[PDB]
């Protein structure tokens, strides 16, 4: 007995083409290309045949198969895209069980409160060495799987470990001062909050809203200003900025402007309502979904791979050409990529143990009573893995991308599974080098690059993540954002109106009623690069003009200086891109006797206006709290502990908990495990181009080995 | 009957059979051909056809149709060409145009026997008339014109001819003009080297064995004032010399401190320089693989089954929203013209022309075989002229469609440079992206459509790609490749003694070899019209102010703004923290907000940045050159100016580029403009590097900016 062929299989995720020349079906989902004839005995899969014992059948034009077809054909084993993993890499994130047996383990306790949350849950991550042993030499890790417990006591954080091999509890530590992030039911509670606000409802009918059922509210964290905002340093406290619901489905597009909400998470009430000037709600609508819009006609693309991929993926290690690396997923700043090796003619060299976002923020520059506050920390405040947005097949990543799904624990603790949740795809592009000798034959070669993308949602943005891997040895890292804009209420239709001026003077007028706020994206990576091994110098060298003194007729010469940046002060610095900056490894050189290095640019260019630094005055909280935001480049000594550029609880912080603590003590940085940490930023100054809906803007970094290698890398194995 | 592989490949379609579904499937271009053995129909794009004769298998291996190629690809089912029954008045001069140029030329009596020719180019309508053909289709009232410009020995003689009427308009002889390099002086240098008693017995000094096995290359020479000892008015070329070992790569063997000069119109040797004596390098370094086993890969395709969503109409291409036409000249390559943007329904100017304006890489080092070294590749040797024909697949994806351009050679012989320039859509990932929470999805693909050109001159290769975003944006990219002119050293590491004077200008590479610091310098000649000729060019600068409306906050993120008057002004070192813009203060948009477009001239590279020429400014070249100092330049509009490096650059001994189209500061307000966009890199060497460089990338960009009144990719409204 049978089911629909077309039907099935789109449930099941394949995309579906019938050739009615060819009587062919080409589907196609991942790793899998699959071509089958109706009533054909066999089908073939990534270019090997697969029997079937039940045949498609077309009846009155509709295909029907087995209801067994779809595992025969893409459970068969012919896609070896994935293979299973013999020895489970010691990196490899908590299980859904892990996650269910962390839950219990702290439910045991007599602390345990039933209001409590979970933050994170997450493998504690054994020491760098075991790791790199297990990865390069196979010695099994024999220290025992344990998982960090971070707890929302209702306002309070405690830090719990777990020792999952022995089901035990080894830590319970209450965390003074800390607040925790906002989670979902943050989210939920806010907007019950308001619904249930007689005062709010008020505030809101003055504002000419007739219908409070339909405010949206969001909710964003309030910062820290030593008292000025007039709130208690020791609450739990969100601010609510509103929307009204206008059926358009973007209620981003409809600013209640002027009036702000301080909810006490606790008590579960507003205790305060910041209120200025009535500005009436923009009511145009605006959708951005395409329910106004003509679909015209696009002929199709596909980017198809009919023998399968060249890489491959066990359990979570993945492999490509020379390239070998692990990718697990972290509820807080989403994908790390870990003991990433080069293979080079048969030995593995390190390149990095350990690369990931490291944090990052989306600062605004307008001083009025809704917007003064307003700074995203999307990872560290919202929680970026756990709102990881699945990858919508075909249009955010190429359709011969293979997309991966990940497990994280919520914030009751429970499993969840994100599918979709990462895109891997193989891409052209152009020519990895070229020669056209005048009278010769040519030489050309493709350059491919291995894409890992993910895609992250907080409120109104959506950033994009790609870690690419250049065959020739580079890694770039690029973020693009993309998503709904956070847009002020003015009086001003056009600037010809008496308000526009000031209505404009922090930000653009983007729509009738409506500016885009000046802000900024502010991302960092945190690369724990080991180049070739662990002990690394961080060396200068600063292309100069320098006089002649050879004689002959030129008066000037291009030289370098080349100085080493021997310790942690001295190495958090501004970027400028007419510089060199290296990781080398002075114990280890190339055939010519160059210390093997790998070249670090925070800034390889961007489609926005870039972020010199912090866009704020040097007095500034937001600017005192988070230095991550003002250098281009950190650098600082292998702490197992250090992971955030904004420090590990920066709600409502009062000083610098991260990259300045980090590197408060200045520290050697000669000839030792050194972490790289990328600051990279657009300042971002509107135009209706980007509204109702921004189009991706990028900006790239990138690494590249700086005579880590002999010679043109991807020459190829030399036959002599 | 005739065999179908043998025939379809001769074509330069690619064949796939599939046993599977017994189908042959067929690729060229914008053909996507489906067809079987004994079918009576095939598949063009998506579209049946009926066979006049079916393919037959005979033998498992195919016959076709001695016809098939044109009964199937020209059938008229692949629509990416169609004819163009009025030509565009830029279409480029086409053979019959060249030889028919050439003879108006050849019949006064002031053209000289030996006369070669350094560019045979249209000479183009006036800007207005073209814009009047492109958006009103009034026809162009003008006799077909070319520009005819002669070397005459060493002598620069510029014509105009009038291809209509069949008469010579001018005969100009230009002054002091020294000519570009053209082919045939590769040889005499060559043969010239060759042919020297001094210059073989040079080279045997240095421990060269064969003095046939000695490759020359040709370097123009510069201006120095005479300090060079060089006398200003003989036509000169100074030649570097490398050893051929077999290996394919002469560039990887140089016989250092060994320089000659040649004059070219004596054919001779006219001095030779001569410094340390330095061991030539002779390890093998072939880089075309001929030692080497690529691994095997799987195959990847990029189909478009149902055709290309642009239309090439002679020269002429539409997609999306874009109009624009293509045209090639033999100095600068490609040019973009009459690109305009169809704003639901009306066709709105973007840029008049923009092309190449002109390239250099310059070098960092004093010594004897470099201080002069300076390639202006367009302007000295013709970067047209030495396109390098695409390598299908390779150079370009496998979706590409690549296009056949005709120019003139230095004898004036019309020459076609089969595959010179490719087209092509690609997905560019999202084009935007909202995913709200709880709620369904919204994406969008980015698509791209991009032209590329290649040109390779001497060592370098570059790329230029322009690239038509749906959205309105254009981005501009030239990617570097190819073979480093390297320094013969004594030192094999850093280790040895000699390494670090060795290193002082450049990067130990390999052994005896070091990549000699330079810089790549690229210029962008952008006639914009935004919306109309009428513009002005406008500054806002970010800046963080002090708070002054209260609460908590010391300060703010604010905007300065103001206009950029005159030429001097509009000449500008590039802050990619600011923003520069091209407004049209007679059109606005919805919002009261004059249309523009954002001009940046810094987008990103792959390699460090150079913020400005790596000269002290008392250095010649940077005194001929400005336009490597500065990353935006704007000018009024002048048909006559059109290379940032002048018009004859060669030993020119002062600026007649964008130094001379500044000199005058004149205004910019409210006006015909033309943007420069100066962007470089400073190239220090690697060992990934050798014997073959990786491709580098730098990228500018022009973004619509409050031109359109919404996110331009929306769709129209029902
Ligand atoms: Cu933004
Ligand atoms: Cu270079
Ligand atoms: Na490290
Ligand atoms: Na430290
Ligand atoms: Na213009
Ligand atoms: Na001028």
């Amino acid at each position: 007995h049978m089911v629909p062929m077309d039907k099935t299989l789109k449930e099941f995720g394949a995309d579906v083409q019938w050739d009615d020349y060819a009587q062919l079906f080409t589907l196609i989902k991942d790793g899998a290309y699959v071509k089958v004839k109706p009533g054909a005995q066999t089908a073939i899969v990534n270019g090997q045949p697969l029997a079937l014992q039940v045949p498609v059948v077309m009846k009155d034009n509709k295909a029907w198969v087995s209801d067994t077809f779809i595992n025969d054909v893409f459970q068969s084993g012919l896609d070896q895209t994935f293979q299973v993993e013999k020895r489970p890499h010691p990196l490899n994130a908590l299980t859904a069980d892990e996650i269910k047996q962390a839950v219990e383990i702290v439910k045991a306790s007599a602390d345990f409160k039933p209001n409590t949350r979970f933050t994170e849950i997450s493998l504690l991550p054994p020491d760098k060495e075991a790791v790199w042993a297990f990865a390069l030499e196979n010695k099994p890790v024999d220290q025992p799987r344990k998982a960090d417990v971070i707890m929302l006591d209702g306002k309070h954080i405690i830090e719990a470990v777990v020792d999952l091999q022995n089901n035990k509890l080894l830590s319970w530590q209450p965390i003074k001062d800390a607040h925790g992030m906002v989670l979902l039911d943050d989210f939920a509670s806010v907007q019950n909050i308001i619904n249930n606000s007689e005062e709010f409802a008020a505030a809101v009918k003055k504002r000419g809203i007739t219908d409070a059922k339909k405010v949206i509210t969001t909710p964003l964290t309030v910062g820290y200003f030593d008292g000025k905002d007039g709130l208690k340093q020791d609450a739990r406290l969100l601010k609510v900025i509103s929307y009204l619901d206008v059926g358009d489905g973007n209620y981003w597009a409809h600013p209640i402007e002027n009036l702000v909400a301080v909810v006490d998470l606790e008590q579960k009430k507003i205790v305060k309502i910041e209120e200025g000037p009535v500005v009436p709600v923009p009511m145009t609508a605006r959708p951005f979904d395409g329910r106004d819009r003509v679909a015209p006609a696009v002929k199709p693309m596909q980017i198809i791979e009919p023998e399968g991929k060249n890489y491959t993926i066990t359990g979570d290690m993945i492999h490509w050409r020379n390239w070998d690396f692990h990718l697990s997923m972290n509820s807080r700043v989403g994908p790390m990529i870990s003991t990433v090796t080069y293979n080079d003619n048969g030995t593995k060299r390190k390149v990095m143990y350990e690369g990931s976002l490291g944090g990052m923020i989306v600062p605004y520059g307008d001083p009025d009573i809704g917007w003064y506050f307003k700074a995203y920390l999307d990872s560290g405040d919202y929680g970026m893995g756990t709102l990881t947005s699945p990858i919508a097949r075909g249009k955010d990543a190429p359709s011969n991308a293979v997309l991966l799904n990940e497990t994280i624990a919520d914030y009751t603790g429970v499993p969840m599974e994100i599918p979709r949740a990462i895109a891997v795809f193989e891409r052209y592009a152009g020519p990895e080098y070229k020669h056209q000798e005048m009278g010769q034959p040519n030489v050309s070669t493709e350059r491919r690059e291995l894409v890992v993308r993910w895609i992250s949602t907080v409120g109104n943005y959506d950033y994009i993540f790609d870690w690419i891997f250049h065959e020739n040895g580079t890694i770039g890292i690029d973020a693009g954002a993309t998503g709904i804009e956070a847009v002020k209420g003015v009086k001003a239709k056009t600037m010809h109106d008496e308000t526009a001026k000031d209505d404009t003077r922090y930000g653009t007028l983007i729509d009738h009623n409506i500016v885009g706020t000046t802000h900024q994206h502010i991302y960092n990576f945190r690369l724990d690069l080991d180049v070739d091994g662990e002990n690394n110098s961080l060396v200068a060298m600063d292309p100069v003009v320098k006089p002649n003194t050879a004689g002959g007729p030129r008066t000037s010469t291009m030289q370098v200086n080349q100085y080493n940046i021997g310790n942690e002060q001295d190495a958090a610095q501004k970027f400028d891109p007419g510089t060199i900056r290296l990781l080398s490894n002075p114990n280890k050189e190339n055939r010519m006797g160059n210390p093997v290095s790998y070249q670090i640019i925070p800034y390889a260019g961007g489609t926005h206006p870039v972020a010199k630094g912090a866009q704020f005055a040097p007095d500034e909280w937001i600017y005192h709290r988070l230095s991550f935001m003002d250098k281009q480049l950190w650098v600082t000594r292998y702490h197992p502990g250090e992971r955030f550029p904004e420090g590990k609880y920066p709600n409502r912080s009062t000083h610098d908990t991260g990259l300045g603590q980090y590197s408060k003590d200045n520290e050697s940085l000669d000839n030792t495990d050194a972490v790289v940490w990328m600051t990279t930023g657009t300042t971002h100054v509107a135009r209706a181009e980007e509204w109702p809906i921004m189009p991706t803007e990028w900006v790239h970094t990138l690494l590249k080995p700086w005579n880590f290698f002999d010679e043109t890398p991807t020459l190829g194995a030399l036959k002599k």
